[PDB]
């Protein structure tokens, strides 16, 4: 049908068409009697796995033979979203198994929208790691992702009477075809027990094992016939575990309670022992197969030319104690030794500044769960102070502000402090956010050790971002440039060269027409719900969290309203705003907006003189695959966070590459996306990071803004009075409040800017012609935002690997 | 090699060839060269049951346009035991598996042991459902066995200072190849709750759900292509089960404990919440299957000639009040309509007389649990006692004998009662054991009834118990008689005109020989212990319980021992005895048993003066796959039970089909197995039943045996002394109070004749043609205990449906 999508040649077709039919009868046990659109779902996904089994053997076995440096990423959350389509494409075998499944009278979007997504995280920071693992499989990497199987990934969201609702992600009820259990690479994880002191070192004994069995999951690169693997751990009980007897086996549970569930909090740490379990758990199975990896080929100073392990955040964290603990208490290697080994292998990358999203966990948990690697952290304290009083002779206060133990009420280990003295590089993840670690937050260790600090640039891949999700879009840009952008996205350059080709301009918004109808039909099919597809689609999609500021655009919504209901027979340009996002299931604020959104579309949806001029639409479980739905739709992309708080994102860069304009802040990498598309094809308003701290230092007033703004002091009269829930005068109060006494994002603040700005943005989309040139600037400059660049600079400047496009051979 | 493995054609052979490499890397994704034995055993697996599909696909879709009567075999227990030689068995494969195997350079012996057994039964009563899943399917049965599919079956026993020690059964650990979940037809169960009585009669309210997901097993006839279904049931919470939310999530368990654990007791109730749900569980789950597939053909006239519901014992007795709950609260039949159809649908089979294993459900535990059905028991049991007034008019203590509802400090349900109304037809498993039923326990049901009341004794099926554990017995019959007696056991008859032929005595005495080489160098191999292969194997294997009689034989290992110590200069037969089974945890006598036995062990075994003539080895984890190796190897049952006790006995008909002589009481199918072989090539002693009678009576007083017999009286001295325990002396004081004051089964009763017996038995073994001209004649009259006679009689005189031998089209 479409270049991009390969052959659909009469032998594999033939063959596919076999295969599907072997699966059906011998795999799955049905007849075409019987068989559901699951059955043939499923009869596809085993087709098509068949074809990545010998690339992944090969791959594997290649490894073995050169004995490349092996790359681990470690991460307790893996977004991967939908397997079957992102496998067809970097297999090239899309075209073929559509034909395939239509000569057998199947539908295969249809077969598609069967399958679960693997919801192994919370938002961007799992789907940060979802895309690495495909750009260094891509970029022929010896790259293994390793992380937790939860039993239950983030919580499917429900919206009942305009509240959120969580219901468990039974993801795994009808099977994963994609995985492969490894039950014979099982190894066992201690915890609890107590360290005895030798003539021989120390021993940690008396302990509780937890068995970690491997479930391996096949990552294809594209095109290039590299399959890497990600490595998921899940919590077993050993057969002697609490051995009246049936109480004993039903108490196996407990340790099994460890890879049973996802935390679902975004940016916010909550200190639970469970949590810290799982932390461990990954850890300490994952480098005892580094090790096996290692030894497979005494001599640990060749330990750093052959591993590097990546640490995803803090999460990790105990990586650095634990590959310690095992050197010196195991291997029996000197304590210096074993450091330097350790710090050159490690290195941490950093994605946030928010406060309560630091792990600080409390001195007595770890005493009592992870007593020797207590042990290890106060020497590793101990001699990373020596050096700063060394360095900066008494200076007591930077001793303090360094230490790894945080003085209190309850003692604390700042994990982030010991990832920096346990790592070769620290990086963030935006341009932006790695100057405000230097210059901020890690202030001071950026002063003792200025080598260790870098940044490297969020991005997206390109596969999964636009090619699966806008395969319209990726063919026009392919009629014109080729197919090598899709693994060079930096050609996407040569497009500004078609800004003024009258037929480009007539494709690219033929394109965003067709998919903004398909996306109002998905829309009416699945939420009974009707939205006018010639209005401008204002998208806000991520989690829902006070820095987000969904609330800020809530503010300009009800404006819209206002100025409608002052003014009806004005025209204005027609609105569908659109938000989406889950809300962690114990963050009250975060909740209640929810519940403000579905009661203000609640008003403004059936007010019969706004017509339809304006909807606002809360979209219902936002997840990755309704990602790949709604943001080939969009047209506004809203990127409104507080300057200083969004580290990166990635949301923004999906939506640049897929033809909608951004409005936004200078935050994160927004401020690097505005320099390569030029800030006049960018809608940047609002306080930049500068600004919030001049505010900062004066004092924050926002009833200074209610004063001065008479459309603001409207807006919070009519939440106070209960306009948006007149059976329930008082329901926004804490909203209300919050916004007028203790608003640290600080809303009000950017308010009148917004406004301003939103006004730009309607004048625009009346010249339809000028709107798509704008949209081409942006396309065409989206080059840096490829996930390929930001690992290609990891490869180069971290793990010190250089990257490859070359084909193992078929 | 052996004619009854079938034909390894060249076709075949390679066919089966390429599959196995076709799995190994397709469905294992391993090369040969890191795959192991188990991938090995796996990819064999697969191979075989790819041959099994097509069958089962037919025979299922067979049923479905033929609509025959289906019968409903319900069980707690299903003992299956390994399938993959079985299905080679039953579809004529094993001899070209055997060749490919070997031209890939395996030994398909070795990878048969790497399979667990499914251990989903305690002993006799599961090991009977299963044989009858494998009658049922060659006899061409439209039949289906339905139970649970626990995660943990009986536990693994291991010995450890001479005691049990249990360890979990983790047998799902490395997958089941054999199954196929169907979680498209999962079914919600309903618990606890309220009955609310409208105008439109009762409403079972505000339960809670947990759902039912099937997994199927397919169960092979014996080269008929006919392939029926075993489908068990395991236990999920709903998605929105409890829904802080982490706790909520994890909760999800107390829902799936249902599925978790087998029971671990033979013969004896233990009346927890536990059992009741997975009772009701598998009922409730079971009946929606079973009114669907009768839908799928208002009528519910015609439900009992198009289903037959056949009750293992009383676990799944919960079957009559769902029955009448569904066809009363929900398809509005008038109750006297309902009873019809239920009393004509269902069939009690009882299997045990021991009062502390009758099932006697506390009121309070279903009236909390499952309040709809007391409601429904009671109104049974008061139209059930208006017969019995009808009948037996003014006779009041009738009445309260043969109520459901026991009076007491704890009012309860007995179960047995509820079956004997509830159902059409009423047997016992061995014709002494339904003579027992109608003269003693249920003496009441069969004067109200007697109609009723039948028996249908026990088998065991020759595909397992002869063909596939002992081939070389297998092909010496075949050689002779043809190969037709593998479905028609009672050509063994056939071999009564060889009991003369001196070739034939000489293979029958070289196969046994064969088959003791090989169990004592399978017992050098995993358990470093050394027997002599020349003497006789004396073996008593079965669950360990006071009715069985194990202590009777250790009586008589210690009679023996010490007649060597008191002359040990004069010959006797040499002796290995052993003896295996697992006790119940809870089971404190039980257990004190085995430890009896491996302390006899330790000071037979190595005194220097008894050397090789005496050794007493205690068969550690005997399971279904120990019972394979064994029982062919066996020159000498024991089933000694006390008379009345062992309702049947299975383990006897196995020993008998494979060249054992039986040392036994006549209790249960001892009885007929005498009959059948004739008494004079049986070693019968002891209390008949009726001597039981007598002596209880006159009550039964131990002393008067240890005053009487001197040898006896020796052996309590050393118990009691300290001789078969020196660091504990009394360590056996409660086994010598059990048998000197409270002993229920006898034991001091039957040991004169006992040890007279068994000199009997070593006066024999000294002569082998004499010895071997009995075990012929013991063969040759073991057609009458296949399962496929039992089936057949079940069928005709139960079920009314006609078995068939007839091939379905390959
Ligand atoms: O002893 C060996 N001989 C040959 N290949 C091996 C051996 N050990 C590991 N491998 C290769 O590496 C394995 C990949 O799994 P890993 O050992 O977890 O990296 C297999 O797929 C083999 O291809
Ligand atoms: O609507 C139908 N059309 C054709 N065959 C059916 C239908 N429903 C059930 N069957 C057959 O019976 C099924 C066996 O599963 P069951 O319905 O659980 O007995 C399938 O394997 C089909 O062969
Ligand atoms: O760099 C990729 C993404 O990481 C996100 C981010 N997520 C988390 C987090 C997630 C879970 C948790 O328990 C604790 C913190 N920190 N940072 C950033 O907010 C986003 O700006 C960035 O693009
Ligand atoms: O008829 C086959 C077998 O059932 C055995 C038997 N087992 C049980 C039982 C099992 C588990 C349980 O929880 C409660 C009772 N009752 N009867 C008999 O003892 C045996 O003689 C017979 O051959
Ligand atoms: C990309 C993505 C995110 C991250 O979006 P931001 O706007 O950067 O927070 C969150 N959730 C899903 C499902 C995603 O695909
Ligand atoms: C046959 C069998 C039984 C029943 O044996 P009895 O001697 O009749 O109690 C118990 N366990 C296993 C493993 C069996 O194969």
């Amino acid at each position: 049908q479409i270049s991009v999508r390969g052959l659909a040649g009469v032998e594999n077709v033939t063959e596919l068409k076999k295969n599907f039919n072997r699966h059906l009868h011998f795999t799955l046990v049905k007849d075409r009697n019987v068989a559901t659109p699951r059955d043939y779902y499923f009869a596809l996904a085993h087709t098509v796995r068949d074809h990545l089994v010998g690339r992944w053997i090969r791959t594997q076995q290649h490894y073995y033979e050169k004995d490349p440096k092996r790359i681990y990423y470690l991460s307790l959350e893996f977004y991967m979203g939908r397997t079957l389509q992102n496998t067809m494409v970097n297999l090239a075998l899309e075209n073929a198994c559509d034909e395939a499944t239509y000569q057998l009278g199947l539908d295969m979007e249809e077969l598609e929208e069967i399958e679960e997504d693997a919801g192994l995280g919370n938002g961007g920071l799992g789907r940060l790691a979802a895309c690495f693992l495909d750009s260094m499989a891509t970029l022929g990497l010896a790259a293994y992702g390793y992380g937790i199987r939860y039993e239950f990934g983030i919580f499917n969201q429900k919206i009942c009477g305009g509240w959120q609702m969580e219901e468990a992600d039974d993801w795994l009820r009808y099977g994963n075809p994609w995985e492969k259990a490894r039950p014979e690479f099982t190894l066992p994880v201690h915890f609890y027990g107590r360290v005895e002191h030798t003539s021989q070192g120390a021993k940690w004994v008396d302990t509780q094992v937890v068995l970690a069995m491997p479930y391996d999951t096949p990552v294809p690169g594209y095109r290039n016939n590299v399959v890497n693997t990600m490595r998921l751990w899940s919590a077993k009980a050993p057969n002697d575990f609490n051995l009246g007897y049936i109480q004993a086996v039903l108490d196996r549970n407990l340790a099994e309670n460890i890879s049973r569930v996802l935390y679902p909090n975004d940016n916010f740490f909550e200190g639970k022992e469970l949590r810290l379990k799982q932390e461990y758990f990954v850890v300490a199975a994952t480098l005892q197969d580094i090790i096996r990896r290692f030894k497979s080929s005494t001599n640990f100073d060749a330990f750093p030319d052959k591993v590097a392990i990546q640490l995803n955040d803090t999460h990790p964290s105990l990586a650095i104690p634990e590959l310690m603990r095992v050197l010196v208490d195991l291997e029996r290697l000197d304590w210096d030794k074993a450091w330097e080994v350790t710090v050159k292998t490690c290195a941490y990358t950093n994605h946030t500044v928010l406060p309560e999203a630091l792990e600080r966990w409390p001195v007595h948990l770890l005493e009592t769960l992870l007593p020797r690697h207590l042990q290890i952290i106060y020497e590793i304290n101990q001699r990373f102070l020596n050096r700063v009083a060394a360095a900066f002779p008494g200076d007591v206060d930077r001793l303090r502000r360094m230490s790894l133990v945080e003085e209190g009420a309850v003692k604390r280990i700042n994990m982030a402090h010991l990832c920096i003295a346990g790592s070769h590089a620290v990086n963030g993840v935006a341009r932006i956010h790695s100057e405000i670690l230097k210059k901020t937050i890690f202030k001071d260790f950026y002063e003792l050790e200025p080598h260790k600090f870098q940044n490297k640039t969020n991005g997206i891949t390109p596969r999964r971002w636009l090619v699966l999700c806008n395969p319209g879009l990726a063919e026009i840009i392919a009629e014109r440039i080729g197919e090598e952008y899709i693994s060079d996205l930096d050609q996407l350059r040569k497009l500004l060269s078609y800004v003024d080709d009258e037929a480009f301009i007539r494709d690219v918004a033929k394109v965003k027409q067709e998919n903004k109808l398909k996306f109002a039909a998905y829309l009416e099919r699945e939420y009974k719900v009707h939205i006018n597809p010639n209005s401008l689609f204002d998208v806000q999609v991520k989690r829902i969290h006070e820095y987000k500021r969904q609330l800020l655009n809530c503010l300009h919504v009800i404006t819209l309203y206002n100025r409608i209901k002052k003014e009806p027979n004005k025209f204005v340009v027609p609105r569908t705003v659109m938000i989406g996002g889950k809300a962690a299931p114990g963050y009250h604020m975060a909740k209640m907006i929810i519940k403000l959104i579905t009661a203000i579309g609640d008003v403004v949806n059936h007010d019969p003189v706004v017509g339809d001029r304006l909807r606002v639409i809360f979209l219902e479980n936002y997840r990755v695959s309704l990602a790949e739905k709604v943001i080939p739709a969009a047209d506004l992309s809203e990127q409104i966070s507080t300057a200083g708080t969004e580290a990166s994102g990635t949301g923004n860069m999906k939506f640049m590459l897929n033809g909608a304009l951004t409005i936004g802040t200078m935050d994160g990498a927004n401020v690097e996306m505005a320099e390569e598309a030029g800030e006049e094809n960018f809608f940047i308003f609002g306080m930049r990071v500068e600004d919030v701290d001049r505010l900062d230092q004066r004092g924050y007033n926002a009833q200074e803004y209610y004063d001065r703004i008479p459309e603001l002091r409207q807006i919070i009269e009519q939440l106070s009075s209960g306009f948006f829930s007149p059976k329930q005068p008082d329901l926004f109060k804490d909203i209300v409040n919050m916004l007028m006494h203790h608003d640290r994002f600080k809303v009000f603040a950017d308010y009148e800017e917004y406004v301003k700005c939103q006004e730009r943005v309607s004048a625009l989309y009346k010249n339809p012609r000028e709107w798509t040139r704008m949209v081409i600037r942006n396309i065409a400059t989206s080059g840096k935002f490829s996930s390929d660049r930001t690992i290609a600079q990891y490869a180069r400047e971290i793990w010190g690997v250089e990257p490859s496009r070359q084909r193992l051979p078929a």
